[PDB]
Order: C-alpha cells, then structure tokens, then sequence
C-alpha cells in the first residue's frame, strides 16, 4: 500500500502469467526482467523495492548471483521464491537468503494461487531481537562501531591501556552488545568480519592517540576459529605498517575456554604475534582445569580474571585466595594482571590491598565511543 | 658450489669463511637482503622481529633460500611452533662445532624420508600438483560416464606421490583450500578438452569438510564455471559420509548453493556411521558411492552382497546413482552386473591418470564403444 | 528473570567442569549436575521443575535422549541445548525429533562454552519463558522406588502382539511385551517403567519374569498345535551375564521347550553399543538355535559387521518408518533397501506400527510381508491372545 | 606394511564404531577394540605386541592416560594416535609426557576419522618403525588377584618434613608389593590393575588397619605424627565409607584428628556429587584431607560449598621441572600464594638434591617430602626413624 515488486523471470510465458497474477493483489507498481544483466540495470536505477521474486529451481546459478546483486545495491528488503522449495532443505535455503542480509518472505509454485500471494503480502507488511538479515545487512553497512574500555591502574588514577569492545548501532533498536550478534556471527561465520573493521577503526583510534602524546595500549579481542587462519598474523602487520602503528602498541585476548577448542594450528599465528612484539592476554583466566598449566607453555604477557572474582570477594574468601595467588603469579612470570568488573570503592581497596595492579569496571569507565573516549584520555 | 646468506655478525661470519667453501653473501635487515640477490639463511629469530620477520617472507615467494639455520637458540617452549612458522613459508628447517655439523648434514642431505612440511608448501606454490582422473564407467560396456579428478604430487627426488605422502600436512597446515582451487581450475581446462573431443564427462572433486564452512566456495566454483564457459551440470562434488558428519554449521548452505546450481553432489564412502541411511534422506545427493571394500569381501562375504542389493535397491528408489569402487577383475564385475550395479571404478577399467593418459584412454573406449 | 533452572547432563567430568564453571558465572540461579542417569533422574525426582536442560546427545556413561524422553513425560522440563552442534544434514530431524518430545529448542552451546555464546541462549530462553507450557509435577510417572516395588511384587504382565502376514493377517508369531499392572494407574507401557529399569540395573529382573510367562504361553500354544513363536526383547545391559545362554537354555529345558520355540530381539542402538565378550551370548543362542531378531533397524549398515556370521534370522524395521511414509517419503526408499536387505540375507522383515490400510497396501507394494500394529491386533494379555489364535 | 595390531580404545560406541569401520579399510592386520579399561588390559595380556594404540585422553567410563602408562611398562606397544586434536597450547607437552612414557607418537586422528588421514598415519608408522626404542616386569591380573587375596601388601611410610631442619610433621602411608618371584614394587606395577578391576578398597583395608597399627604404637609413645592415607575416588562410591573407617579407629582406640587422607585433584574432580558428601563426613569427623597431585589450576576449589582441605601437595614433577622449565617455578609461587593465603599446609613431593632444596625455600615452601629426607620404609624402620625426632 502500495508495494515495490520486482520478478525475474526467464520463460516470457512464465513472465506473462506471473506479473498479471501479480496485478490482481499487489497494490503498488511491478517490474520485469527477461535475465539478470535487465534486473541489475532496473537495480542500478530504482528505488526501494520491497520484494524481489525469483526462481531457483529453474535457473538456477543466475538466480542466485541476481540476489547478490539484489544484495550489494543495498535497495531489496524481502524474497518471494516462486518455486516450491524442498522440504528438506527448506531452512538451509531460508538461511541462504538471510546470509544475503535478505530477508525471506516466502515461496510459492507457479502459476501462483492468488490467496497465497495475499497470505504472504499480508505477512509483509504486518512486519512494520535482530534477525541473520538484520547483522549481515548491518554487518555490510558500517553500522557496527568499535567501543572503548579503559584498563586504568587501581592506586592512582591510571592509565594503561584499552579493551576494544564490539557495539552496534541498530537504526531502530540503538546500542547493542554481542550476546545480541556474536551468536548470529558465530553461527554464520561473520566474526573474521566484524573483526577487521574494528581493527580499522581501533588502529586509527590509535593513531589519534599517539597524535597526542599517549602510550594507551589497545587490547582487541580473537576469535578462536580466526586463530586457525593462514594469514591473520600477517595481515594484523601488514595494516600494522600501513598505519604506521609499531607491533606494541596493540593487543590481541583470547579467553582460557576458547584457546581450549582452538584449531590444531592456533600456534602458528600466536607465536607470529609473540615475536612481532604484539601483547597477547589471556583472557578469562581460570575458567579450565589447566590453567596453570597454560600459562607455563605459553609465553603470554597479560592475565584478565573477570567481573566475578571481584563479586565474590566479600561472601567469598577462596576468590581472594586465588586473586592473591594468581598476583603471585602474574608477578613471577613478570606479566600484567587485569581485574575486571570494578564497580566500587571497597572493591578497588581490596584490591589493592591483595597486590592486583590493573582493573576495569564501571568504578573508572563503562565502554565509550572513539571521541568520548578520546576526551576520557585527555585527562589524567 | 655453496651459498650461504646470513641475518656479532662478524664472529660467525669469520667462523663460516673458515668452513663454507662457496659464495657468502651477507645483509643488516631484509631491504638490503632483499637486494642482496642481484641455499643456507642462518636467522635471529628473538629479532622480535617484524623484521626478523620481513626476510624469510620474501625470501620465501622470492624462491631464493632453500634452507634455514636460526642465529639463535629459541626457547623450547615454542620451539615447536617456531619451526611450524618457518617451514609454513616454505623454508627448510635445519636446526639453532655443532654449526659445521649441520652445514655437511645438508651439503650432503637409499631408502629416503617423507616430505617436510617445507616441501609441501613449496611444491604447493611450485605448481608440482597435477590432477589425475579415473573414470567411471558403465559396467554393462565400457563406461564411459564420468570422471574422479584426485590429486597427485610430482615431487622433484620423489616421483609421483599420492595423498598419503602429503594430505596430513595440508591439513593440519589449511592448505587444502589452495589444492583444491589449483585442481578445480586444472579439471575444468580438462572438460573443456573433453567436450571438445565430443564426449561431454561429468568430473568430480573431493571436497574436504573443512571447505564447506568457508564463506563463498559456491559461489567461487560458480564464478570459474562461468570462467570457464561451462555448465553446472558438468561438475560434480564428492564428500564422505563421514566428513558430512564432522562437518561445520554452515556446511549446508555451500551444499544447497551447490544443489540449486545444479552441480552433482556425491556422498562417498556411503555407510561410514551411524545415521547412513537417515542422513541420505534428508539431503539430495545425486550420487552415493561404495568404498572398495565392499566388492573385495564380495567371495567370503554374503552379507557385503547383501549391502550391495540393499544399496542398489537404495539408490534406484530414489532415482539417483550408485558407484562401486574397487573393481579389480572380470569375475566381480560380472557379479556386480547380477546384483544390479551399474556404474564402477576400479584397476579393471583404469586406475587415475595424467590428463594426456585419461584423454587416451577416453579416445579408445570411445573407438571400441563404436565397434 | 529468577531462578532459572539448569541441569547439564554431561558425563566427562573435565567437559562438565569447563560447562558447569561458565554457567555459574552467567546463569542467575542453580546449575545442577548429572553425570549418569541415576544422577539426573534423582534430580528430576527431587526438582519441582528444570528450567533448561543442557544435553549431549552422545554420551558413554548415560543415553541423554532417553533421560529426555523421560524428561518430558514428567511435565518438568521446558528446553533444551546441545552441548554438541554435530551433523548438519540431520540438525532439522534432531531438533523435530526434540520439538516432538514435547519440548523447546533453545540452541546449541559450543564445545568452547563461551560466556557470551551462553547469555544469548539465557535472553533467549527468558524472552520464550510465558509463552511456554506450565511446568507441572506429572504424578503419573512413578518414581524409581515405585518402579521397584512393583518389580517387587509381582505386577508385571506379559502381553502378546501378533506378527501377521500383510495380505490376510494370517498368524505367523508374536512379541511378547512389557506391561505394568499399576495398583493406582492402570496398565502402564514401557514409557512408564523402561527407563528407570534401564538406568537402576532392574531390566534383568523384568526379563526373568516375562520370559517364564511367555514360556507357559509358548508352551499352551505347542500343545494347542499352534506353532506361533514368541520373541522377547534382550536389553544390552543382560548381555553382561556370561550365563544368559546357558540360563535360558535351562529355563527351555525345564518347559519342554527346543530353543526354535523362542526368538530373542535387541535394538540396532544396543547391539552396536555392547561389548564383544557380551556379543557371544548372541552367537550362543543363535548356536542353540533360537531365532534373533534386530530391531529397531534402519539407520545403516555398519551394524552388519559385528561378528563372524550374522546371527540374525529377522530383522524389524523401526515403527517411525510407517507414520514417515507420507510426512517424508523419501523413506520409502529406505523401506525398499531394507527389504531387498532381508532378501539378500534370506531372512525375515516386520515392519511395526502398521495403523491403517492405506499404509498397508504401500507396505505390500513395497515388498514388505510381515507386520504388527493396531491395523492387525493390540497387544492382548494371555487369554485374550490364546483365544485370539483361533482362526486361520 | 603388513600384520599390524591396532588397539583403539573408546568409551562411546558410536564414535568406536566409526573408527573400527574406517580402521578395517584401510588397516592390514587386525583390529582390537577396548571399550574400557577392563578390556583394554586383557586384551593386552592375551596379545604380545600392539603397533598402535589409538586413544582418546578424555573419556569418561576409562582413563586413557592410566592405560597408556600401564602399556607403556609393559612394554608391548609401539606407537600412539591420539583420537582428539585438544588443545593446541597443551600439544607439545602432552606429545612430550607421552615419548617420556617411552611410547612413539604417530600423531591426531580427527575424531571422525577419515580414511585418507588414516593411511597416512600408517605410511608414518611405517617409515619410522625400525627407530630407537628408550627404556618392566609387569605381573598380571591373576598376580594381582593371588597377591592381594595372601597378605603380600605392604605399608611403608615417607615422613613430611619441615624444609629447613628436618623436622618430622607428618607420614604418608604408601603401597608395597612383597612379591614371591620379583621383589618389592611400587604401585607403578599393581594399582592400575586394582583401579580398574574394582580392587583398590580391599587394598585400602589392608593397609588402613595396618598403618593404624603404626599410629597406635606413635601415640602409646605420645608421639603424635599423623598418618595420611590415599583414598581412590571409586572408594568415595560407598556411602559407608566414614561409618567403616570411624568403626577401626575405634578399634584401634584412636581420634578422627589422628589421620588424614589424601586425594588426587583429577580424582576429586572425577567425582559424582554423590561421593563427595563422603569426603564431606571425614571432615567433619575431624580427619585431616588433602589434596594429591595438585598445580593444573583453581577449578577444584569451587567443588563444595566448603573446602575441606587443610593440605595442598604438588607433584614430583614440579621439584624435576625446575630446571628444564623455569616457568612451573612461578606456579610453585602461585601455589604457594594460594595454600597461604586459604590457610592450609603445602607439601612438595620428591625433592632429591639439596641444591633443589635451597630453590623451594626461596620460592616460600615450607613443609616436603622426597629422598633427600627419607626414602619410604617399613614399619619398624619408620618406628625408629621417629624415634630419632
Ligand atoms: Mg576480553
Ligand atoms: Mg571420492
Ligand atoms: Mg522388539
Ligand atoms: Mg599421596
């Protein structure tokens, strides 16, 4: 009321019967393209199209690269099939045209029963908790944005360095944490992505940073199945020098439970960035059996307990117990220890008081955006 | 007849003038070693080492070392890793007088050893991997319906090796990504051979599990077969039942982009679980195939007929195609006719070829087929 | 949000450690921890309700779907999360298969377990928590103590199903099957009684007295010139005993009985499942000439390979595969193998949970010939089923 | 490349029929599959030689570490696969700990295995098959069973002292084979096989009432050095454990806080719930308890709502690591830290050298044990040497 539909369709038979079932239900105007190169050309001058209709058992591999298209121009919402999809492999299909960052109306066979092409318009837009469609489409709009959390020292007011953290600005929900994405990243494998725009984003922050005078090191989080790739050591340096950045300014965390299940070959990129001189932290710290063990075989130069240690404090004295020990600890490797989760006065008293010598939390700063962040540090 | 790069720097150098007989070259960094061209790199590798990791990097692609002693002695505890990180690129690994020790092991270095990583990856950026092909033929005739495209190694000392001499490495090293795109794009110059000849093959490549969770493999074989002016149909994917089991998340979408396409999809090593027969039916395999076992056992063995007819009777209710490897004489192939079977691999037909070899073959049984 | 509710079946202590140690961090409310079956239905025994269930589907040390299954007749449970995210062709099934239990699908945890990965499970959950059905505390499942005193004293029947030729339904044998004479519910199937008995070492006692039921069946039915077979259903677990064998060949002896009168059937799932030394009491019955059967068959065929000879003379394919043949056809294609399977074997094929006619004529078209299910008869208690064979 | 001997051990059967159908395509020879310890012993003694162990360290119904060490002695088995890539930081170490064991390491099978990784493993084999061994008398299930069923166990006793002086604090209670044909052994030859053949508490009684036989004479003599036992995690099964062990100090006119027990950190977290509200009741008792074996992390500490240890005690392997890897030396610290800063005692094992004895001093360890001090002894032996303090 009124709809924008575009229909790819081949056979001009087909065409005729499709557009003109299209006629009696859809209130808005129609398109036609008799191949792909016709559809992209109507892409490449259109606005909004608010279902693009196609058919993938027909044809087929033009079907599928059309919907790519229909995807890069950033201009289709929604997807009729107009062929009956499989029930066994229904979801798998679903699943396909989401990680095209589209979403998936619906399917129907032709010649369309004009009910069902009622059924689906009458479900769209009865669209007007974020969808697969909804990352990668946010995900290739450079709508996710690189947060800031300080890691200050805990006597004093400190400064020492950062955790580069992930949020995303939803052009209806605002502000979002992982817990939000990362499942969706992590079960479509879109974390390698994320990644290197905050990267980006990361290094430039801390370009600005030594602009200005600051040794603020900045911590960015790996994901453990990046760890297996063949070129991450070597594309973190090669944008290390194309930003004129040196190795030690920066670091990388990985979290106990993660490095556990990382691929056989983990080891190749980690030693990469031990010798380059990157900081790497093992992050998490005390979450498997081996712990102790780890840290012995691994050379890594920073330790982070999290928010719960610091929790269990005062109802707890085995947390404090294995704070001190692992102060102990972080001492006679000669490494640094991070506490997280810092959000008063008492807590970071005690801290002290057991020989910690970083924190995070709420006490000192929540994660900030680059130029709250940037003014948080022209300060101190 | 030696050379020797090396990358305090006088103590070692005066120590090798006084035991390398050949022409030393020496450089301060990698720009000037990089130069330093127009066999033996000794490396400190505590340069920490960005630069002590520029070097070897060039070094490698440039084809212009072949081996490595480190200037220094690591510490053990990533020691191991060290040397992975080396021979990653290519490099050979010698070791950390035990200096004039190693500089004779090698200048020397008989029932020889199995490939190094380093040689792998050299062969593999070399481009000594050659795609092989073994038909698939009708029992009842001569084929010839199809093709397996393997991978074989032309290894320089070695001769041909097959699989077992250098999968492992590309495994545990994520190199079979870049061995497959090297064979894929070798098998489609064969098809377009093949259909010139007039005799349209379907062939098929092994696809490891690992690359079904990578983000555009569909879409890449898409965009060659168009390269290529070849049609989907033409191509077929062939994944082991149990591969299919370990297999990442999104394995389907890969293999449902693949299905919509239209290329072939083959489940080989069929009945490896556990689930064989739930999982075929939740997903349209165009083809299953049998390891070879199953028609060696077929004399002894009762009950490997009986998974035979159980499988023929499988395949022709869901109208799709079944192939039997393993076919090694006259007499299992015509007890695999009386079960029902129809296509085959095997010895008695053609064990995997060289392109030339396997279009020759193809000629002649085209020849015999037309008499 | 409140006390949520975890139980984590998980039976490799360092994997449930590593588990239990994030979820306590992340988790508002109690983790509980099982690490067999008798652990987790004491758990549930005790809960008034579980929130979430967090379930590997391949454990060695306890079957999680049976506890599942268990699970959801006890009203307790609202959801579910796989601690292993396997097999990507049958993720669909496996979670239909879960939806069908009564239950929800939450999602699958990693085999790293991470934290964040763990919160998006928990909003997931605590935005589905109204719309899901009440947790209620079913009376109707008896306890594992109930379970063993009726074992105790006496209220165990054997019933006898038909297995019948498919054009006609002339007799050919008949399953002898577990019934519970509850004091206060009723008769119970085995949903109600199994699986406890599984779990607490129990199937063994139920066996001894079934199978000496049946016997006085069998041997009513010689004396009546009925040659109906019975079959009875062998746990894995009782293969343990290295005198089974020999037990019940004294047990046939003592009813004048040669071994041809008796079948045994053990699941496809336990014969795979047991180990070697407890597989030669198979090969000792199929010796003292006993039928055996495999039941609950059709999931492959490495299960062939076991042992020297098969010692199968039947092969029964699993009651799902009727109620599938229209919801999924696809499975007529495995009805077909499995049926050229028993030819090439020359032995026997039942298909169960035969229901309607419609199914049975598809089953006859596909070459199928022996059956059991509603279609033909219910399984009936001794007179009814002795007067039942009366009519040919 | 012919006439191999595989044994595969795997707990889960679908898993184990997987690997056994990939195995026999690609295996010339034969297949022995183990789905326990049980079976992977017996099928050990029956069979001479074993090429390949394929073996998984992370089960639950056996302990793939124990069997190895086990197959290790007895010197049948040749090489290693391991069914898990686990852990990529951990690799070289656990690759090392095996080779240590005196065992060739072939490498990882995928844990679905595939066919063309199985064949290279085996061109593996093959190429280094005629490479140098290392390294023995091990008795077999039936010793064992006529050992133990004849009074042939013994208990010795190794003092716990203090670092600098010598000072007597405590004894840990030891096993002891006085074996008819081979002499006197070490559980390295026995304890396995009673693990898992369900044998170690018929052990534990016999030497329980003899040890408390030597704490009696010690407080006769109001000379009050307590005796810790070491109790299996299957023993924390029986929930009479405490009524039974309160029942002989009774006998024996003794008090809870006369003894302690010791127990491994992977034992404790082996444990069913069930078992621990056993270890609960020793303390409450009053008997001392210790943790064995301890330094892998903090996971354990967060077991029971209340700890119950009022010892902490580190494996030989630390006093051994010190040199060869000076970074375990920052985990003594930590450990030290930690047992300090909970309030417990912290025992270190097998300390040689006086020169290591110097390095524990400095890095805070007070109380140890090890054959600078005294090496385990008899009864009287022991009698004496507590006399001498
Ligand atoms: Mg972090
Ligand atoms: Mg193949
Ligand atoms: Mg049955
Ligand atoms: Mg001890």
């Amino acid at each position: 009321n009124d709809l924008n539909v575009l229909v790819l369709e081949d056979e001009p038979f087909q065409r005729l019967v499709a557009v003109t079932a299209l006629k009696k239900v859809v209130p808005g105007s129609i398109l036609e393209a008799a191949d792909g190169k016709e559809a992209v050309a109507i892409l490449e001058s259109c606005g909004h199209v608010d279902i693009a209709i196609c058919d993938l058992q027909m044809s087929g591999m033009d079907g599928l690269a059309f919907l790519r298209h229909a995807s890069l121009s950033g201009k289709v919402h929604s997807v009729i099939l107009s062929s009956e999809v499989d029930p066994i492999l229904r979801q798998a299909t679903i699943s396909m045209i989401e990680c095209l960052g589209l979403n998936f109306l619906g399917d129907l066979g032709k010649p369309f029963s004009l009910e069902r092409i009622t059924a689906l318009l009458t479900r769209y837009n009865a669209r007007r908790l974020p969808s697969v469609a909804d990352v990668v489409r946010g995900l290739d709009n450079g709508e996710f944005e690189a947060y800031y959390q300080p890691k200050v020292a805990l006597d004093g007011g400190g400064l020492i360095g950062a955790e580069v953290l992930a949020r995303w600005n939803h052009p209806h929900l605002g502000v979002l944490p992982p817990s939000h994405f990362l499942y969706v990243m992590e079960t479509y494998n879109l974390v390698d992505k994320l990644f290197w725009q905050l990267f980006s984003q990361g290094l430039a922050t801390r370009r600005k940073l030594a602009q200005l005078g600051q040794p603020i090191n900045l911590a960015f989080n790996v994901h453990p199945s990046q760890l297996g790739s063949r070129a991450l050591a070597e594309n973190i340096s090669a944008l290390l020098t194309e930003f004129h950045l040196p190795p030690s300014s920066v670091m990388f965390e990985i979290t106990e439970t993660g490095l556990i299940s990382a691929p056989a070959s983990s080891l190749e990129n980690l030693v990469r960035l031990w010798i380059m001189g990157c900081g790497l932290a093992m992050d998490d710290f005390g979450a498997g059996y081996s712990s102790l063990d780890r840290l012995c075989e691994f050379p890594f130069s920073q330790i982070k307990l999290d928010r719960t240690f610091v929790q269990k404090m005062k109802t707890q004295p085995r947390s404090c117990a294995v704070i001190s020990s692992v102060v102990a600890l972080a001492q006679a490797l000669g490494i640094s220890l991070v506490v997280e989760g810092v959000e008063s006065d008492e807590q970071r008293v005690r801290l002290i008081e057991l020989g910690c010598s970083i924190a995070q939390g709420y006490l000192f700063a929540r994660p900030m955006p680059e130029q709250h962040f940037l003014d948080y540090c022209s300060g101190s």
